[PDB]
């Protein structure tokens, strides 16, 4: 039998690891036969639900969890593999494996979790005369901004032509505005929602950010790639990424070594002043795989190999993840993912990235109004307004 896996993964290094668990499955299994198909992320995503709808699909597909996950299980499009996920569940940690779990009915398998932080140039902070590590409340961020500004320097590398950079600070602006409780109300629907104060306050904030003009020429016709490698090429201070940008600005920058580790520091988004949210909240997810409606038994018997403890450990070593499979987390040697991995751990708050948390529709409009504010299209009031206004429209008609 053949297992069709969909993934975003371009790191080679991590498709050699990728590839050389797959081979020793098949030596294992000699039976099944494991495909990889590669799909680059925006490209991904957007051709999903027309993929979902046809008749040949994969077995298998990384998802992230969150909004469009659960309209997905909810409306037939997935496959319940709750019969073959015996050894899932004894391997993957408990929390993981219940984000894609719905109903009593597990949908697919947890592969890592994730921060959101501020990766940066600690030569170019000399340069400019900042300490980074003293960077604790949003007014010291921008005050460290204006002095990369004064030096010459691009401070913030983004992606704003893929969108989802940019909603990154709006994201967690408004998660240090108004904490937990206030997304949850706004998930919610409740009072004013995500027209409240702290989704205006995001957006003012962001505002301030950026009539300090700190993106890179050309940040709107610049994807995640192009972003990174900028980073890595030591033409901008700051990244504003997941753990995964590690791997990946080495591999975009010209000399596939991007910023080296005595030149690289990683700080959690600070707080802000008349903020309810805490420093240690952090933005990230569970991404995973889910498995679509169709998907055979031995896709479930591959993803418990491919997800076991030592692949996951030999993902962790080469920098990659934070894993889910228990006892793998011994793989987090690099100071970095080490730090990171606790962090995570110590969170009181996890959210998922807005824009998936949110479903294709209400994400694409925080996306969309992210790029927005910067640009000035559209003011902070506005753009919450018309978050909320989406939401309340998809609880509608769900
Ligand atoms: O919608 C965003 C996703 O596209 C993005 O996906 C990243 C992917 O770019 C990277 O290569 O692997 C990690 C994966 O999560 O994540 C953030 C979302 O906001």
């Amino acid at each position: 039998t053949t297992v069709r896996m969909m993934h975003i993964e371009t790191d080679p290094n991590v498709l050699g690891v990728w590839e050389e668990i797959a081979k020793d499955f098949e030596a294992k299994n000699p039976d099944i036969k494991v495909n990889l198909e590669f799909l680059e992320n925006e490209a991904f995503k957007a051709k999903l639900p027309t993929l979902l709808q046809s008749q040949q699909k994969p077995d298998l597909f990384y998802s992230w969890g969150g909004g469009n996950f659960q309209v997905r299980a909810e409306s037939g499009l997935l496959e319940d593999m709750e019969g073959y996920s015996a050894t899932l569940n004894q391997e993957l940690s408990a929390a993981g494996m219940n984000a894609f779990k719905i109903d009593g009915k597990q949908y697919g398998a947890p592969y890592m979790v994730s921060q959101v932080g501020f990766w940066y140039n600690k030569k170019l902070f000399k340069q400019a005369g900042i300490d980074g590590e003293s960077i604790q409340t949003w007014d010291e961020f921008l005050t460290a901004i204006e002095k990369l500004k004064a030096a010459g320097i691009t401070p913030i590398a983004v992606g704003g032509a893929d969108k989802w950079p940019m909603h990154f600070y709006w994201s967690y602006l408004a998660m240090r505005a108004g904490g937990q409780e206030a997304f949850a109300a706004a998930m919610q629907d409740q009072g004013d929602g995500f027209a409240g104060e702290a989704f205006v306050r995001a957006g003012e904030e962001l505002k301030r950010l950026a009539a300090l003009e700190p993106f890179q020429p050309g940040f709107m016709a610049a994807g995640y790639g192009e972003s990174a490698g900028l980073f890595g090429d030591y033409k901008a201070a700051i990244h504003l990424m997941g753990d995964w940008d590690y791997n990946f600005q080495a591999q975009q920058a010209v000399d596939k070594k991007g910023v080296v580790d005595s030149d690289l520091g990683f700080m959690n988004f600070p707080v802000l002043k008349g903020g309810a949210g805490a420093g240690s909240d952090t933005l990230g997810g569970i991404n995973g795989f889910a498995f679509a409606k169709g998907a055979k038994p031995e896709a479930a018997k591959w993803l418990e190999f491919f997800l076991n403890e030592n692949s996951q450990t030999k993902l962790a070593e080469i920098d990659q993840i934070i894993p889910v499979a228990k006892g793998a987390d011994k793989g987090l040697k690099n100071p970095f993912k080490q730090k990171i991995s606790q962090t995570i751990s110590s969170a009181q708050w996890h959210q998922v990235f807005f824009d998936q948390a949110l479903g294709a529709d209400v994400g694409g409009v925080v996306n969309d109004i992210s790029v927005g504010i910067v640009n000035g299209d559209v003011t902070p009031k506005e753009a919450a307004e018309q978050v909320q206004e989406a939401w309340e429209m998809r609880l509608e008609h769900h």
